[PDB]
């Protein structure tokens, strides 16, 4: 059944066999092309072979793409790896905010911000990063200079300091 379609073409995805992915996949797709994991799948076999405008299009015409993370996490993908690294930060700036643990979703934020020239926003996305891999010290110095680069008394530079603030205390909690 379709169970059965989906996690052959898993396994073969994984074994980097894209074709072999694709065949098996596509008739999954083409009955429900808006099936967030069909579309998760899709996306990964089409980035797989240089297709990411393919990928791209496919996301774009799904009707759950704003409110389904799972949609957005691959459009960002997608858009990252078909060298539209700013459509990419838009999604992932909401995304992060959204799903705050996911560490997947701060290093394509990081990954976006270093194409895009936008150097305190890349190393807060690293520092979450660092944060969620437990060095905090290092978190806390890379937070401190993203602060340091914006302009004093902004509003994003009173983010970064309260986000040093959270990470210190978390520290408190593991000495």
């Amino acid at each position: 059944g379709s169970a059965a379609q989906y996690g052959r073409a898993l396994q073969a995805m994984e074994a980097n066999k894209y074709d072999e992915a694709r065949k098996t996949l596509q008739p999954l797709l083409a009955a429900e092309p808006g099936n967030a994991w069909y579309l998760d799948l899709a996306t990964d076999i089409d980035l797989g072979q240089n297709k990411a405008n393919e990928a791209i299009n496919r996301l774009k015409n799904a009707r759950d793409l704003r409110t389904n993370p799972v949609l957005q996490l691959n459009l960002a993908n997608a858009y990252l790896q078909g060298g539209q690294p700013q459509e990419a930060a838009n999604i992932l700036n909401r995304y992060t905010f959204n799903n705050k643990d996911d560490s997947n979703g701060w290093d394509l934020l990081a990954q976006a911000e270093a194409a895009l020239n936008n150097r305190d926003q890349e190393l807060a996305a690293r520092a979450e990063g660092y944060a969620l891999a437990g060095r905090l010290d290092q978190a806390i110095s890379l937070m401190s200079s993203a602060s340091s680069q914006v302009k004093l008394g902004s509003l994003q530079q009173a983010r970064y300091d309260a986000r040093i603030d959270q990470l210190r205390q978390l520290q408190e909690r593991f000495k």
